[PDB]
């Protein structure tokens, strides 16, 4: 599946470059890792990946 990976709190990962996400997503059995709207997004994550379902999370 695809989506935005979160952190230990469940907040979207603030990405700043494609290479950064490209490497992260990869480690997460993903294939399309890019930085969109300062948010990392991997395409091909595992059905049990920990990503959000919206372009905004509930961080502090």
């Amino acid at each position: 599946k695809d989506g935005y990976p979160v952190d230990s709190k469940g907040c979207k990962l603030s990405c700043v470059a494609n290479n950064y996400c490209d490497n992260q997503c990869k480690m997460k059995k993903a294939s399309g890792g890019h930085c969109y709207a300062m948010s990392c997004y991997c395409e091909g994550l595992p059905e049990n990946a920990k990503v959000s379902d919206s372009a905004t999370n509930i961080c502090g």
